[PDB]
């Protein structure tokens, strides 16, 4: 059948993806520009990620449509339009890894986050990652290419000139670069690292929620121990444990919360002094006053601390879904290259499956805007206001 028909479907789908990639991600940038609650270090990597997706529609997809024709071109000029999508993919990987590392620092050392992770440092990391993305993505133009061994028979059949070749991705880009350098080293290793970071994020959230529920249980259990205690020494032991737990909890409205721990520790010292003197019932009476402090202040510190950890877990899930959808969208194309490279006895995957795998990789530049909308209320509400006014 005529090649213009099957290519028309591929081209039409590519252009539809480009439109959606530009529209959705332009909205992400316009949301972060306007709303100050979205202006933070995390979302500066989101903007860098959205910028890469905008460039996929404006340049990469036009490039991909061009290299599918096999048009005559200078080999090094063909390399650039073939490799530019590798630059944008590498930029996305750096932004996805930075987002993960940003969320691990947030939950692992929240007290040192704002001093450690600032906006100026984020902007410099973003600039460095783009320079490295060009270096990694355009490595074939530094000599690791097939321009030295051009397919002259195919170039003659298409009437290409001297120094020109039929511009096709797999004719100019070497497969050992695509499998070993690009996929294994620059894509797969970073993605595995992301997995480990998110594993350490969810493990750190689980341990911190459990510790909160341990401290809360220790206070209530030791209160019951004091109630049913028979001697002052038993009261002393329970209060000594309770004081350490409260001071550890204090380490982890805010003024009204620290005033609650001031009352709690002080109240424990009141009962502890009576216990050391030997006055049991007075110590037990003083220990029951802790319950009023528990209800008014401590239970509020628990429920707010627990809510904050859950909002960090939910945010880390949203970020992990984005990174996971990147892998799902790009892995088919990379897996096909492994078959081409490692199994020379296998038949090359058919042209229609190549186009489908290429289209799937480009579709990843459309999905992030939808994930933010469904999973992040601040982005969702800013999208409504932008769309309504305009
Ligand atoms: C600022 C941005 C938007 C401008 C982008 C310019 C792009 C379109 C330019 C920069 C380099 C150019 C390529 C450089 C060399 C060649 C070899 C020639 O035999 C065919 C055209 C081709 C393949 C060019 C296509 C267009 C190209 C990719
Ligand atoms: C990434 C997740 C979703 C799974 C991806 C699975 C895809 C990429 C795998 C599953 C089965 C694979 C195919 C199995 C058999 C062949 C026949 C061989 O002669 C060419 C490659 C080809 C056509 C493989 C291409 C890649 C393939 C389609
Ligand atoms: C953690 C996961 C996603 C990493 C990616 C798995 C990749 C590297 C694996 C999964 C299936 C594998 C392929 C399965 C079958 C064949 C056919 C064989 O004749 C050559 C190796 C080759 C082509 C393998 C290459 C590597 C491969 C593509
Ligand atoms: C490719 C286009 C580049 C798009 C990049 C536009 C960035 C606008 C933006 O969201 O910036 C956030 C703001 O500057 C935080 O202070
Ligand atoms: C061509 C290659 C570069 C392409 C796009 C530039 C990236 C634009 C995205 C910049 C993200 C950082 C940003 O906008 O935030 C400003 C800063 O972080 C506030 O502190
Ligand atoms: C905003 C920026 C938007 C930029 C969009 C760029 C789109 C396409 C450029 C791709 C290169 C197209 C190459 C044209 C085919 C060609 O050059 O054919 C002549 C050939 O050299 C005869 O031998
Ligand atoms: C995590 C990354 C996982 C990497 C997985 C597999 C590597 C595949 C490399 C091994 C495949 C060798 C195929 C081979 O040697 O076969 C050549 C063929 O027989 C000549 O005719
Ligand atoms: C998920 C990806 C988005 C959905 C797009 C699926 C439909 C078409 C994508 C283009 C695949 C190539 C179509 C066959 C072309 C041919 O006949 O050679
Ligand atoms: C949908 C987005 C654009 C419409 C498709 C443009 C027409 C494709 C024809 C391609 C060709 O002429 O070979
Ligand atoms: C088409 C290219 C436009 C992409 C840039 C989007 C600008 C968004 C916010 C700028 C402030
Ligand atoms: C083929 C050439 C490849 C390079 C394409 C780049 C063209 C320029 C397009 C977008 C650059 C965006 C710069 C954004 C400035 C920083 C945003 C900000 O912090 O305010
Ligand atoms: C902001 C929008 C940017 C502009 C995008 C322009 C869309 C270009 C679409 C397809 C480019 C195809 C170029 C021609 C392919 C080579 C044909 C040939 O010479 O054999
Ligand atoms: C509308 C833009 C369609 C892009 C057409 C590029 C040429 C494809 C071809 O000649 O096979
Ligand atoms: C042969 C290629 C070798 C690499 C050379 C470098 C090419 C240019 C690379 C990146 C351009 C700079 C983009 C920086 C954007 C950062 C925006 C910001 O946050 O301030
Ligand atoms: C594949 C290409 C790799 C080439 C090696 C890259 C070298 C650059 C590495 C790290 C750059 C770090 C930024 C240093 C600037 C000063 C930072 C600061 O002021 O604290
Ligand atoms: C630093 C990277 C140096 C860039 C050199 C580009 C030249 C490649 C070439 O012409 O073959
Ligand atoms: C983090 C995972 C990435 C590292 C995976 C390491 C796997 C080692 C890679 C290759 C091992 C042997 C390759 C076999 C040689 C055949 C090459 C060929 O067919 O041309
Ligand atoms: C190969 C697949 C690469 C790993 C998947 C991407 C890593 C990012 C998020 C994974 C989901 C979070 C872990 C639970
Ligand atoms: C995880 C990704 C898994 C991708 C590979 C899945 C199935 C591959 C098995 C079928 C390939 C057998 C070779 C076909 C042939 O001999 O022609
Ligand atoms: C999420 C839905 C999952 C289904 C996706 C459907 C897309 C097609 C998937 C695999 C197609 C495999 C085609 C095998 C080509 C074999 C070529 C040959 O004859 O040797
Ligand atoms: C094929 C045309 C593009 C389809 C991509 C749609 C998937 C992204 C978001 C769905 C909601
Ligand atoms: N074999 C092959 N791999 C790729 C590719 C890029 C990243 C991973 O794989 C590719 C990309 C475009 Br865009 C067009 C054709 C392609 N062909």
């Amino acid at each position: 059948a005529p090649p213009i028909m099957g290519s028309s479907v591929y081209i039409t789908v590519e252009l539809a993806i480009a439109v959606l990639a530009i529209l959705g991600n332009v909205l992400v940038c316009w949301a972060v520009w306007l709303n100050s609650n979205l202006q933070n270090v995390t979302n500066y990597f989101v903007v860098s990620l959205a910028a890469a997706d905008i460039l996929v529609g404006v340049l990469a997809i036009p490039f991909a449509i061009t290299i599918s024709t096999g048009f005559c071109a200078a080999c090094h000029g063909c390399l650039f339009i073939a490799c530019f999508v590798l630059v944008l993919a590498q930029s996305s990987i750096f932004s996805l890894l930075a987002i993960a590392i940003d969320r691990y620092i947030a939950i692992a050392i929240p007290l040192r986050y704002n001093g450690l992770v600032t906006g100026t440092r984020a902007a410099g990391i973003i600039a460095i990652c783009w320079v490295l993305s060009f270096a990694i993505g355009l490595t074939p133009m530094l000599g690791w290419n097939n321009c030295g061994q051009p397919k002259e028979g195919k170039a003659h059949s298409q009437g290409c000139g001297e120094g020109q070749v039929a511009c096709l991705f797999e004719d100019v880009v070497p497969m050992n670069y695509m499998v070993y350098f690009n996929f294994f080293a620059c894509v797969l290793v970073p993605l595995l690292l992301m997995l480990g970071v998110y594993l350490r994020i969810f493990a750190a959230a689980r341990r911190q929620l459990a510790d909160l529920e341990d401290n809360w249980e220790t206070l209530n259990d030791n209160l019951k121990v004091i109630e049913k205690a028979d001697n002052a020494a038993q009261v002393k032991d329970a209060l000594t444990k309770m004081r350490a737990a409260a001071l550890d909890a204090q380490k982890a409205e805010m003024k009204d919360f620290r005033h609650g721990f001031d009352i709690l520790v002080g109240q424990i010292d009141d009962a502890l002094k009576l216990a050391n003197e030997g006055k049991v019932k007075e110590a037990q009476a003083a220990a029951e006053q802790l319950k009023t402090t528990r209800n008014a202040y401590i239970q509020k510190y628990l429920e707010r601390a627990r809510s904050t950890l859950q909002k960090e877990v939910h945010a880390a899930k949203s970020a992990a879904i984005i990174a996971g959808l990147f892998a799902l969208c790009w892995l088919p194309l990379h897996i096909i290259n492994c078959f081409t490279f490692f199994c020379p006895d296998c038949s090359h995957a058919p042209l229609w499956l190549m186009y489908l795998a290429i289209v799937l990789a480009h579709t990843n530049s459309v999905v992030n805007p939808f994930i933010y909308a469904y999973r992040i209320r601040e982005f969702r509400q800013t999208f409504r206001k932008i769309i309504r006014s305009h």
